């Protein structure tokens, strides 16, 4: 997250860190046994870490659970990143408490102009690399689809939306992939891609979760 702030320990209780010996992607807890992340974060051997704030210090509120199965969307295209969403089932159910909570799925899609909260442990520099140990947050609005499409011609599909600031300065970045975009208490997006980070006229692109609620509900009920 570039141009963001320190969230504060466990202020984003649904945020998860996917670890394969090191943190490589974020995700969101949707219920005690399931996590949603980005399909491009797929790896074999994932351990999900819940209740984290500093990912390099065991502070007492973490739950480390291995994944039993991962399901990448049937139509994920790694070349275009269309349908960049995946579900991860935990080996054991997590224990929900104040610090570990799940986030709700949307009933409808959010409108351009809606402010959201984006969080992650990704890079904090636009031209440079500095990875933080604690969770960073960024409040950003959903942008109109025309500003999204003019920034990325021929690359935006109806399963993606842009959020951020066209002036640059504030944005999600590498290491934030798979993490949450929560607007009005619902999970509306997943950090997916972009061009550099916090550059002018290159906002971040997010998977549009409201288009996958049926697939999510159906898949978790049958697995
Ligand atoms: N919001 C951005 N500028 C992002 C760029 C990338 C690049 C790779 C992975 N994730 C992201 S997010
Ligand atoms: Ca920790
Ligand atoms: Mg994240």
């Amino acid at each position: 997250i570039v141009g963001g702030y320190t969230c504060g320990a466990n202020t984003v209780p649904y945020q998860v860190s996917l670890n394969s010996g090191y943190h490589f992607c974020g995700g969101s807890l949707i219920n005690s046994q399931w996590v949603v992340s980005a399909a491009h974060c797929y790896k074999s051997g994932i351990q999900v870490r819940l209740g984290e704030d500093n990912i390099n210090v065991v502070e007492g509120n973490e739950q480390f659970i291995s994944a039993s199965k991962s399901i990448v969307h049937p139509s994920y295209n790694s070349n275009t990143l269309n349908n960049d969403i995946m579900l991860i089932k935990l080996k054991s159910a997590a224990s929900l408490n104040s610090r570990v909570a799940s986030i709700s799925l949307p009933t409808s899609c959010a409108s351009a102009g809606t402010q959201c909260l984006i969080s992650g442990w990704g890079n904090t520099k636009s031209s440079g690399t500095s990875y933080p140990d604690v969770l960073k947050c960024l409040k950003a609005p959903i942008l109109s689809d025309s500003s999204c499409k003019s920034a990325y011609p021929g690359q935006i599909t109806s399963n993606m939306f842009c959020a951020g600031y066209l002036e640059g300065g504030k944005d999600s970045c590498q290491g934030d992939s798979g993490g949450p975009v929560v607007c009005s208490g619902k999970l509306q997006g997943i950090v997916s891609w972009g061009s550099g980070c916090a550059q002018k006229n290159k906002p971040g692109v997010y998977t549009k979760v409201c288009n996958y609620v049926s697939w999510i509900k159906q898949t978790i009920a049958s697995n």
